[PDB]
């Protein structure tokens, strides 16, 4: 599955493709954008079969109701919503496009990488563990981002030698998924990322 989208501050691509011969996919998505802002979200649930989709597509529906919320809470209600639940790995980005800023926050293993074209990366480490409805070690990243930038979240179903790399050298979102592909090929779960190019 893939969805483009542009507007005129950032251009996006999502792609999502399950595990091969798996029905139901286990990670979720949510994005949003209009002329002001962007909310998106990626998150991988915990075991398998349909728990594991309960689990991300809670936090799919939390993320879109609570859109307008910092980044920050939204993560806690995930959180809360985990009890009696699986449990998810999952990321959250909003941006604000006139001030050029961005804020993220993490559970667990989805990535999250922004090259800017002046060299500069932004590319935390994962927090370990997932939301599980305990308590949690949140750390949230709030930055300035400069005219050109690329970005990507994924779940671990991506596998690839130098991601950062990859968002160097393409210059538009689709020129960069093209260049994912062998890897997507080569995947043995189920695998879902988000591109993003920043006006
Ligand atoms: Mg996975």
């Amino acid at each position: 599955m893939i969805q483009v989208e542009e507007n005129e501050h950032i251009q996006t691509l999502v792609y999502q493709l399950n595990k091969e011969g798996k029905s139901i996919c286990g990670d979720s998505f949510f994005m949003k954008a209009d002329d002001k802002e962007l909310i998106c979200a990626v998150a991988d649930g915990l075991g398998s079969g349909s728990l594991a989709n309960e689990s991300s597509a809670a936090i799919k529906d939390l993320v879109e109701n609570y859109a307008s919320e910092d980044v920050e809470s939204i993560i806690e209600r995930c959180n809360q919503a985990m009890k009696n639940k699986r449990g998810a790995t999952a990321s959250i980005l909003k941006i604000n496009f006139e001030q050029r800023q961005f804020t993220y926050c993490s559970v667990g293993n989805v990535r999250f990488i922004l090259h800017s074209p002046s060299g500069e990366s932004f590319y935390p480490l994962p927090i370990s563990g997932y939301l599980s409805g305990k308590p949690q070690k949140y750390k949230t990243h709030t930055a300035t981002y400069e005219k050109g930038s690329k970005f990507i979240i994924h779940t671990d179903g991506l596998n690839v030698p130098d991601i950062r790399s990859h968002l160097k050298k393409g210059q538009s979102v689709e020129e960069i998924s093209n260049s994912l592909k062998m890897y997507t090929t080569s995947r043995k779960d189920d695998l879902t990322y988000i591109l993003g190019q920043l006006s």
